């Protein structure tokens, strides 16, 4: 499923992300634009052979199986394939255990290289909460 934008911050508010950790809703939209284009089923591999996957390109190497990354970590006790759903819920599950992990948002690098330091709130502007 690709996403708009506003059904996405909807989605993203009612599974708690908002002012998680201290982050506004801004911040995780911004983040999953860059990240996958709002699209659930992206994929991309990595030079290191992990894969990342889903909205929040969330990677095998530590959080999730996808049973072909070796000496992976499954932090977040999924198989990959769950991040890619049409219901967001693991990914936004998943999602707070690595914003909690002491990194904050800076565990995804096109969130640090576009989102950080930047209006945010204007990824939010227009929606019906």
């Amino acid at each position: 499923k690709v996403f708009g934008r506003c059904e996405l911050a909807a989605a993203m508010k009612r599974h708690g992300l908002d002012n998680y950790r201290g982050y506004s809703l801004g911040n995780w939209v911004c983040a999953a634009k860059f990240e996958s284009n709002f699209n659930t089923q992206a994929t991309n591999r990595n030079t290191d052979g992990s894969t990342d996957y889903g909205i929040l390109q969330i990677n095998s190497r530590w959080w999730c199986n996808d049973g072909r990354t070796p000496g992976s970590r499954n932090l977040c006790n999924i198989p990959c394939s769950a991040l890619l759903s049409s219901d967001i819920t693991a990914s936004v599950n998943c999602a707070k255990k690595i914003v909690s992990d002491g990194n904050g948002m800076n565990a995804w690098v096109a969130w640090r290289n576009r989102c950080k330091g930047t209006d945010v709130q204007a990824w939010i502007r227009g929606c019906r909460l």
